[PDB]
């Protein structure tokens, strides 16, 4: 009914990183081990941080991808 | 050829698939081998099709991920 | 020695899952946030667990991918 | 039991790239759209090429990931 916690280190949001030289990002919804919305990303230096979906921060990312 | 046809496997858009029962999707911008905007996706049956970014089709996907 | 617990959900090994109806699997080396060897995986039910690289468990996976 | 016109993101093998400063690589078996073994990869410059599974080329990659 209302699962909580399980296997998602991307809890809350890793917005500590800033959007700009991004390359690609994944977006998984709240699955089983992840009852919360989970979004991970990837930079130009093939590494992956993670952002949220209910914030204008990642909207600057997708918006930066629509620009082209 | 002035940014056109390089090594991208999903040209135009693979909208032949319908939204819902999805799991996660990739969002890559127009890189080098892919001068065009490229977006891939993933379904419940761990497979991957691909959609576009300038259309309301994938907007139904992200919107389906925000409703939660 | 290099870094200590930064961004790795696959600590030790998630071998609780058994190999068989797999689809694809990732394998990242020990980066910065992940000084430990880290590899994730994907099943038929588009989900992702994670295994190790110094064990015969994932070798049954790659071996199952070579048989074809 | 059916193999006709499908969509492999990488036919044959993109060995044109050399192994060395890699970051992570995908390993998907012969799915439906891809009845052939399909393996993709990722470099330090977050990009993705693709290699094979029945060759010692990618074995140098996994071997380089085990050395650690």
């Amino acid at each position: 009914m209302s699962a909580k916690e399980l296997r998602c280190q991307c809890v809350k949001t890793t917005s500590q990183v800033r959007p700009r030289h991004i390359t690609s990002l994944e977006v998984i919804k709240a699955g089983p081990h992840c009852p919360t919305a989970q979004l991970i990303a990837t930079l130009k230096n093939g590494r992956k941080i993670c952002l949220d979906l209910q914030a204008p921060l990642y909207k600057k990312i997708i918006k930066k991808l629509l620009e082209s």
